[PDB]
């Protein structure tokens, strides 16, 4: 993926780090690990995915002037919907994508 630097809830899977404060324009679709490894890339933050990518990729699509790092993984987040989850732990500096896979 590529950005250009400047109703599940997840307060606690994807709170607030001050790395993805950073703001960000991104004009994209397609993967969702894609987008989100280079966000925490990013972001410097380190990025593993857990479960096994499903057969059907899950495709989400962002576009935005200027948003911020966090925003745009809360927003990726919801359009995975029940498929997968982003967790970020803010201490370690993780981003996490969980694919829901059963």
């Amino acid at each position: 993926a590529t950005i250009k630097l400047a109703s599940k809830d997840n307060t606690l899977t994807i709170p607030n780090a001050y790395n993805l404060q950073a703001r960000a324009s991104v004009d994209w679709s397609g993967p969702i690990e894609e987008l989100t490894a280079r966000i925490a890339k990013a972001a410097h933050f380190r990025f593993r995915v857990l479960g096994k990518s499903p057969s059907v990729p899950v495709l989400i699509s962002i576009s935005t002037k200027d948003e911020s790092l966090a925003e745009i993984l809360r927003d990726i987040d919801y359009q995975a919907g029940k498929k997968a989850s982003i967790h970020v732990y803010p201490n370690s500096q993780v981003v996490e994508l969980r694919y829901a896979k059963i």
